[PDB]
This record gives C-alpha cells, structure tokens and sequence, in this order.
C-alpha cells in the first residue's frame, strides 16, 4: 500500500486525475464515482484513499469515521513570512448574494422565493442557509420554503431540482457534480446571474472572482460587483464589498479526508505532490497543475494556495468546530440520510 | 427524522411552539393549523407529530387511531413523595360558574340564559354541561337550549357563536383558539367576569387563578372571588372554596397524543424536554419555560408541574375512562362531526 488511490466526482474531475496519476509516476492512481457520497463510500469500502471535501461532506466523512489530513488556504492578508504549508487556516464566508435590481428582498422576504444551491449537504449552499431558515421558521419543511430551488443531491423530480438544467444535452439533470450546469460555487452563481432564481448560496470569493471581468467564462466577462448586494440577518442589504458585517456565517475551509490508518501516508504524499505539481511547484506550469482545472474548481478549489497542516491533529469536530457540528446536527435532525444512518449502524 | 413536528392550534401556540424548536435545537418542529380538530387531521397525515388535548378532543383523536403518551400533572392535594413524573393523575373538577349579583339564578333556572364555554366538544365547556342539559331535559335541543352564547368551534353564524367577540378588530369570531377572546377557560371566565354570560362552564382551578388578583392581566386584577357562586346539581348555589362540594362532573387530564408509529419517541424526546425546559428546568427560566405562556394556557395549561407517564400503553377510552366516553357518546348521538364521520369506521 505505497500508491495513494484518489477517488474523483463525475468524469470532469477524472481527465485531471488521469493526469495528476500519469505525470506523478503512479504515485498517485484514480477511483471514480458519480457523487461526493459515492466516494466517500469507496474511501469506506478501500476502493480509494482519499479526496477534498467541503465541510458539509466532512461532516458525513467524519462521522464515517474518516479523519481530515491536509486543508485547503489561499492568499491571506498577513504574515507572508509564515510558509503555506504552516501559515494558519482562515476559514470562507458563506453569504446570501442577490441582485441590487431585485428590490425589497432582504432575509426575511426570502419566503416563497427561487434559490441557487451549491449542493444538498454543503456548507455554504446548504447547512448555514437552511439551517438558519429552518430554524426561525420552527419548520423542517426546506424542501417547501422557496418556491422553486437548484440543488443538485436532492430528490431529482423534486422543487429543489426544478431550476438544475443538467450538461450539454439537458441529461442527468440536478446530479451533484461538474456535468450539472448549476453545480458548485460557480455553478451556483451563475445561476443567479442567468436570473434562474432570486438568491444564490456561494462564499464570498465565489462572487470576486466572477465579476469585474475577472473570468474568461462566458457569462461572468460583462458581470459588475455593484448589480449584486448581500443579505444580512438583521435585515439589511449591503454591497459585495461589505462581506465582514454582512455574512451569514464563517465556513471552515475544503480539508482533504482519509481512514486513519491512512492518513500520515497521504499526508506525505500530498504535501510532496503539490511540492512538485503546486501553485509553486517544480513541475508547475512545466507538465502538470493540481490547483488549476479551468475555473472548474477540480479535485481541489481553483483559489488553493496550498494544502497547510493540521495542529494538535484534530476530530472531524474539532477543525470543523463545536459550533458548525451542533448547526449541522440540528438541520439533520429534519432528513433521512442513508449513508449518515449506516455508517451510524457500522462505527457503532 | 429525529425532530418531533408539535402541532400547535392557532397563532399565539405557534410563537411558544416555534421558540421550544430554537432553543431544542430542532428536537422540536411547529406545524399549525386554525383548529384543535385540523390539527389532528395534521397528526393523522403525519404533517405533525403530536400535541396537547382535553379529553374532549382525545375522544376525537382516539375515534381517528391516535393514542396518548402523557398526562399533564398540577401540585399535588396529597404528599409528593413520588416524582411528579410518577405521581398519578388526580383529575380536575368541571364546574358552573355565576357571579353572586346575579341571584334567582340557579342549575334548575338555567334554560333561556346566555352561557359561555372554553370551546365545543372540550370536557369542561361543553362535554359535562351539555351533555348533563341534554340529560335531563329528555331533548338533543341544546342548540336551543340557552338563548344565546359564546361557545368557540360551533357554527360561526349561528347562536352558540352570538356572544364570541374574536380578536382585536373582532375577526374570526368564534374561531376554537387563544385569538378568540373568550376562547377555552380563561376566556369562558373573561366572558362571565365582563357579564355578556350568566354562567361561564370551566374548572375549579380556573377561579382561583383570576380571582383576588393572582392574575396580572387587566380583567383578573380587580376581579375578587366573592363576587362569584358555584351551581350544583341540587339546585343551590355555593361560593369558590365549596368546589369540592359544588361541581358538575370530574374531568381527565389534558394529555398528549400521537399516532401510534411515534408514541416512544415522541415521550422520550418530551420527558427529556421538560427536564430541560420544565417546572425545575435546567433552562427555565434561563432560556425558554415549558408550562409558562405569555397569554395563558398556550401548548399547555399553565398549572402542569410535569407531564406524567400512563399505565401500560393506555388506548383512548383506557384514559378517559368508561364512564366520561359514554356520556360523550350519548351527547354525539344528538349531533355528528365531520371528523368523527370520517373517522367512524376506524372503531367500528
Ligand atoms: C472575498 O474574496 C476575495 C478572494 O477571492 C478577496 O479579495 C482578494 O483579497 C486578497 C487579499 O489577500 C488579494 O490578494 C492580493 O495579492 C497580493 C499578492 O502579491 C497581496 O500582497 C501584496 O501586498 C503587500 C504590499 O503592499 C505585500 O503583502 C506584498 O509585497 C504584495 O505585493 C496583496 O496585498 C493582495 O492581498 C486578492 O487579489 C483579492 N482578489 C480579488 C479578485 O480582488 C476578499 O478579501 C474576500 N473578502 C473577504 C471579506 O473575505
Ligand atoms: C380548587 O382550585 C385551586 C387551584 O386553583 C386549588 O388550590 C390550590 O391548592 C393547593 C393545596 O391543595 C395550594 O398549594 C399548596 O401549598 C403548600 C405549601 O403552602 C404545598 O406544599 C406542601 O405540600 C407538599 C407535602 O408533601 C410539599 O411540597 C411541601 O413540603 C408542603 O408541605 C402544597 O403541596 C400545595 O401545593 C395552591 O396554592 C392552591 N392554589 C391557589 C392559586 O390558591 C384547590 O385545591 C382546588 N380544589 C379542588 C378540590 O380541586
Ligand atoms: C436533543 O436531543 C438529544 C437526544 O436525542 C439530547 O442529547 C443527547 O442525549 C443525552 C443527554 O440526555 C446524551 O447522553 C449522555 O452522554 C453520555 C456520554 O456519552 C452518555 O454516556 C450518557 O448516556 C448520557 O445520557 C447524548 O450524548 C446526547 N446525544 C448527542 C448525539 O449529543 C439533547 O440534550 C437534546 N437537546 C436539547 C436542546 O433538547
Ligand atoms: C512518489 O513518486 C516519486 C516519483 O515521482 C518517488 O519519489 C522518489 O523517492 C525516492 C526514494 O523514496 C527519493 O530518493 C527520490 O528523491 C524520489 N524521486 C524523485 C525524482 O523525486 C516516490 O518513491 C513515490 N512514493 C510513493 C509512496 O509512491
Ligand atoms: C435558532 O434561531 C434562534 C433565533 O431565530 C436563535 O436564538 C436567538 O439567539 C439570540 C442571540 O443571543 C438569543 O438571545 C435568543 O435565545 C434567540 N432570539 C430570540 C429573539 O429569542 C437560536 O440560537 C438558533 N439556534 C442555533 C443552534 O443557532
Ligand atoms: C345521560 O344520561 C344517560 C342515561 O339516561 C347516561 O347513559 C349518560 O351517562 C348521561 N350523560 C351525562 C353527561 O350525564
Ligand atoms: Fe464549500
Ligand atoms: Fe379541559
């Protein structure tokens, strides 16, 4: 057990695991399955080793009993003397973006309105949102607070996979991977912006990084930061700009998981991949780039400096935080999960 | 689906039974309807889980398949060796209601005057009463019987429903919950005590408690209980402290029902919520009260110390007990319910 099995969501993400797995030197091989669920059971099974995670996932992952062993950081606004690889973990802004257009739409006039969601089960798209919705309302009825929803994971004929469009044929429409038009951070907001649904559940990095013509994307080129506001909680609508005082909550940042046996060798082996295949790594742009995938978010996210390490090598509940676990318990408590109910059955 | 959906009538019970969620964690869910009866229709589709009823309406959910899982339980009259959870049921005392002013009247002279009741098929306002005024007089014309009336829940344009004066602006008159202000026992009271009733048909405890200002609200203040006189069924009059002397008929125990496939659940969820939440709560009153309303009687009766077990898996007449169900069968020969309609063959 020397090679690193890597488990890649959909076939978008496989291509670039091809890749990373030829030009590591089978240092590094591929599995694949249709969904962050499915891969998380070949890790389970040991059909695969490893992936990256949004912590919605982790959660799953973690009570699965698979541990984190690297996390994702990005461009910090601090100590530049720390290395990647040590400088601490930051954690994203989950928000609610909306159009300045749409007026009289604050937080509380959300009910009945049409969604954009990452996915069912992540943090920003899904757990902070729904979460927060769901308690307020008092009510475990989501699946019947927006009037028509894009949430890839959920029930396919259902409201909340009305708005997911599917790939280039309109088939396996509202499956949650890259093949679903609306999938992911990106996928999400441009959903919004397509004027699909009044609200899009991203991070704060998502919007930057799709408006100002700072995306070679199609229809993220004309878009500006002032034609999209933030809901606040209270009840307030601010600019993009304005993210501190006007965010639904802090997102710990997309770990990489493993069994625990596993774990100090994928640790190794990553933090000597991405020395060698990094943003500044030997072989980057020179063969092959793991934190680039073409704005498509692959395998990692684009906006990845590195993968730094983990002090005091911590639970699931620990990097995720007391926090976020007690807020994801509570909107669980509203759904059957079939994964999360056998795992419970077989980590007993 | 761990969350446990309480069904709550009206909405004052949804503001209480909305908060109970939030600082439950989602351990508790609201569903609403305008009604008691539409609620156990919620229960019977499983859109709710359980909630509170007077033995009245528990004939009724019982009638529908559902069963009860709690009793509510007050100070004891006896020694409280046991555990209020363990310490049985006393019952409570169903009573007739007049002010002194008003002498000439008596039980025997009650025909042709206006009466107040908590609400249609409740055991206090109506099941005792009625179904003793319907006893004696050999004739199913209680609809006639008293000139006039506030009796919330029978038909909106009709004489039980003439001296209902609903909310703020008088909407929704007559409508079988806390917005209508002579709603249950509190209102049935507030309806004698500003005179548009001669008789007010609620329980010994209801006096006492609105009586000599050992109520805050305005109309209780200044209200002294001296001013007010026990019909018996001899036909003499009598004041507050001869309750135990001077009652129509002894009435069973609000308690909590549920569809059978959720009773267990249910009560574990709820034991363990009133340890957290009840008379001696760990958070009560640091967080959230269960058995405190800020109008009265809401989810509820205010007077409940705990919420105590049965015996073993009681049914509907079990709990209610052989005597009180045919009484109520004998006063539902004299008129039908849509809900007892439709619910007949279930029994049969
Ligand atoms: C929302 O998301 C955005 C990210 O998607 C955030 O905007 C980015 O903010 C970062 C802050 O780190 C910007 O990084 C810049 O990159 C430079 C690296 O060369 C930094 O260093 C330079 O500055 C000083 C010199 O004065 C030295 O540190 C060093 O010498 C160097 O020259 C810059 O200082 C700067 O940080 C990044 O460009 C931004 N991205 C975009 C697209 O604008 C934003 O903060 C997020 N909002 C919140 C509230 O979290
Ligand atoms: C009619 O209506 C009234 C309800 O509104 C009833 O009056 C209440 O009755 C009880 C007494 O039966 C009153 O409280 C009592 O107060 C005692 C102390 O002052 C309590 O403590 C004692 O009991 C136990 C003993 O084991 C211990 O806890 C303790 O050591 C102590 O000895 C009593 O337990 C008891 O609660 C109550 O205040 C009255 N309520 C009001 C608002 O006045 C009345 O009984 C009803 N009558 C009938 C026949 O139904
Ligand atoms: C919401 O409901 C859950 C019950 O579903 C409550 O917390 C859970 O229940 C008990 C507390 O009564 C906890 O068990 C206790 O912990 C120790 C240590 O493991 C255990 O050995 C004992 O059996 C003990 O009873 C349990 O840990 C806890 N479960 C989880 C997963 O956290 C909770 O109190 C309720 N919350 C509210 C706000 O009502
Ligand atoms: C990972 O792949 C690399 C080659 O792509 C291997 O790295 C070599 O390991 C040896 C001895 O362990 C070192 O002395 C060399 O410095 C490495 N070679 C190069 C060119 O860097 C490594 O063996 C593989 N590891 C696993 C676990 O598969
Ligand atoms: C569920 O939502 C409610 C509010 O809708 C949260 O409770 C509020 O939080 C404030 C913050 O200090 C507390 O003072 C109050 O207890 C609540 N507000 C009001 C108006 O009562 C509750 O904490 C949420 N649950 C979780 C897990 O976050
Ligand atoms: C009414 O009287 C009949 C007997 O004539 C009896 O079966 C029933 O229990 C009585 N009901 C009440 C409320 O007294
Ligand atoms: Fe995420
Ligand atoms: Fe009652």
């Amino acid at each position: 057990y020397t090679r690193v099995v890597w488990c890649a969501v959909g076939p978008e993400e496989q291509k670039k695991c091809q890749q990373w797995s030829q030009q590591s030197g089978q240092n590094v091989t591929c599995a694949t399955a249709s969904t962050t669920d499915d891969c998380i059971v070949l890790v389970l099974k040991g059909e695969a080793d490893a992936l990256n995670l949004d912590g919605g996932y982790i959660y799953t992952a973690g009570k699965c009993g698979l541990v984190p062993v690297l996390a994702e950081n990005r461009k910090s606004s601090k100590h530049s003397s720390l290395d990647c690889v040590l400088r601490p973990t930051e954690g994203y802004l989950a928000v609610a973006v909306v159009k300045k257009a749409n007026e009289g739409l604050t937080w509380n006039s959300l009910k009945d309105k049409k969604s954009c969601h990452t996915a069912v089960d992540r943090t920003a798209g899904w757990n902070i949102p729904m979460g927060l919705i769901v308690n307020q309302t008092g009510s475990c009825a989501f699946d019947e607070f927006f009037s028509q929803s894009c949430a890839p994971g959920a029930d396919p004929k259902s409201r909340l996979c009305a708005l997911c469009a599917g790939d280039d044929q309109g088939l396996d429409k509202c499956v949650p991977n890259s093949k679903e038009k609306y999938y992911g951070y990106t996928g999400a907001f441009r959903c919004l912006a397509e004027d699909v649904g009044d609200v899009a559940f991203v991070k704060n990095d998502t919007v930057w990084e799709n408006t100002n013509g700072e995306s070679t994307a199609d229809w993220a080129k004309n878009l500006n930061r002032e034609d999209f506001r933030l809901l606040c909680l209270d009840g307030t609508r601010k600019p993009v700009t304005e993210a501190q005082s006007c965010h639904l909550a802090v997102a710990p940042n997309h770990a990489v998981v493993s069994r625990s046996d596993r774990a100090a060798h994928v640790k190794q082996v990553l933090l000597h991949q991405q020395a060698l295949f990094g943003k500044n790594g030997k072989n980057c742009p020179d063969k092959f780039c793991l934190f680039k995938s073409e704005t498509k978010n692959l395998l990692f996210n684009d906006n990845t400096e590195c993968l730094a390490k983990l002090g005091g090598r911590p639970t699931y509940e620990e990097y995720l935080g007391t926090e976020y676990v007690t807020a994801i318990a509570n909107l669980k408590k509203c759904s059957t999960s079939p994964l999360l109910e056998a795992c419970a059955f077989l980590t007993r």
